[PDB]
């Protein structure tokens, strides 16, 4: 599993801020847009993109305040990310896309797809966000930490002062041990505590027990859309998984239209770090049939 990030930096101005992105692959055809979540960046896709680039353009932005993108003075709520990703996609002139999405990247991607359904040719996803009605249904592994992240005062000390989303959640949610080199790539955007606002706001935006109400309603809306959409869907899942354990992959197989699923072996949440080759090779095999 490679640790380098051998991608030439690209930048585009978006609502006054520079956003960094990977851009590789042929200059025509439908582009494949890769959307990371918390607390990662385009680095999470580094070993997946090379499987897809031979046949399709690959675009992987760093969300605002993350990766090599700029750090505007935002709250970094989901609605801020929606604005910056919408403007990123328009600034690149993208028309139709295939989405490859994870974590908060999946909330962004599914919300964009519901609003722009004519422009989405397929969605590959993994360990994605859906509304969780009670804490008892939130995944048990690290559950008390997520409760504390959403507790006033306590959560900021954990995430902002102690950097626990990077130093604890991220390695705990990969089955294989992340190396120090990989950890240093993930640490780089957050070396100062004043850069860590997005990492704290994200878990405070998760749709749990109806709160926050605005994210809850938007996630319920894209899940209704997903259950009715004919779009081709590709779900990657691992075991024991975090948000999508085997029994949840089964419920997806039994409910979602036009779905193919791929088991990746051992995995928790950041499945890309456990088996990037199965993820990238199966995306590559599935793309031709999107016509
Ligand atoms: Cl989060
Ligand atoms: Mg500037
Ligand atoms: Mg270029
Ligand atoms: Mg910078
Ligand atoms: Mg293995």
């Amino acid at each position: 599993i490679g640790t380098s990030f051998p991608f030439d930096p690209h930048y585009v101005e978006v609502l006054g801020s520079r956003m960094h992105y990977v851009d590789v692959g042929p200059r025509d055809g439908t582009p494949v847009l890769f959307l990371h979540g918390n607390p990662t960046s385009s680095y999470l896709w580094r070993n997946i993109i090379p499987h897809v680039a031979p046949t399709h353009r690959c675009i992987a932005p760093d969300l605002i305040g993350m990766g090599k993108s700029d750090k505007p003075d935002l709250d970094y709520r989901f609605e801020d990310h929606v604005r910056y990703l919408d403007a990123f996609i328009e600034a690149l002139g993208l028309e139709d896309v295939v989405l490859v999405i994870h974590d908060w990247g999946s909330a962004l991607g599914f919300h964009w797809a519901r609003r722009n359904p004519e422009r989405v040719r397929g969605i590959a996803f993994m360990e994605f966000i859906r509304p969780i009605p009670t804490w008892d249904e939130w995944p048990e592994f690290a559950r008390e930490l997520f409760k504390a992240f959403r507790t006033p005062g306590v959560g900021r000390k954990m995430i902002i002062e102690q950097n626990m989303f990077i130093e604890q959640i991220l390695p705990a949610f990969v089955v294989r041990p992340l190396t120090e080199e990989e950890m240093d790539h993930y640490r780089e955007p957050f070396l100062k505590p004043e850069w860590r606002e997005p990492l704290w706001r994200f878990p405070n935006e998760l749709p749990i027990a109806g709160e926050p109400a605005d994210v809850w309603a938007l996630v319920e809306a894209y899940m209704r859309w997903l259950h009715q959409s004919p779009v081709p869907k590709l779900l990657f899942w691992g075991e024991p998984g975090v948000l999508i354990p085997p029994e949840e992959a089964e419920r997806c197989r039994e409910s979602l239209p036009n779905l193919k699923t791929v088991f990746i072996g051992p995995g928790l949440h950041y499945l890309q770090e456990d088996n990037p080759d199965e993820i990238g090779s199966e995306i590559a095999r599935w793309l031709p049939a999107l016509h």
